[PDB]
């Protein structure tokens, strides 16, 4: 299994700041982190972040010796950044792809980024 | 409100105890509730209350400068295997007063799983 040793923390940021986000966990085999996001207002939902997103301003860099650690960044804030980041970790074998043995579950850990003008 | 300590997963054994914490700040001190969602496309998150399943689930929680909150589970059986998760809020509405704009608590989770 995969259990978190630390969720990233929620914070209040500037439009035009930046924030960063870190997410740790154990498992073994070492678990792979992901990073999810979900916005503000009955519309959104989650979707997952990529290293690159949202015009090259979200960055990802993750390492995986011992232990699976994560980091977030986002740069040059604006208010639509604003919502809950969410990082799942996990170490099933089929997380990835699958085949309708359909649905792994990965562990979640969640922090709230509200950002101010 | 955040977590500065999340639950860890871990694997117990059919008979033993398990004990899960969590911690989170905010102002005002948010308060902190623990769910539970099996295994099996059936089961769903629902919430755990102090004194559940026969008397051997266990809550205790204090929310001086921050919030801390423990559980515990006596003598272990196999269906105890699944994902517990702590959820914390300082929002004013959250115990929803009818008042019908939904209150999301942030979330964190660990995986308990009961081998025999």
């Amino acid at each position: 299994m995969a259990g978190f040793v630390q969720a990233p923390l929620s914070q209040q940021r500037w439009v035009g700041g930046s924030v960063e986000l870190h997410c740790e966990a154990v498992g073994s085999p070492v678990p792979e982190i992901q990073w999810w996001f979900e916005g503000q207002g009955p519309n959104d939902i989650m979707s997952q972040l990529w290293d690159g997103a949202r015009l090259d301003r979200v960055h990802i860099h993750a390492t995986y010796h011992q232990h699976a650690a994560s980091t977030i960044s986002i740069d040059t804030l604006v208010e639509e950044d604003t919502g809950t980041y969410e990082c799942r970790a996990s170490n099933d074998p089929d997380r990835n792809h699958l085949t309708r043995a359909p649905r792994v579950k990965w562990v979640r850990a969640q922090a709230v980024v509200l950002v101010l003008e």
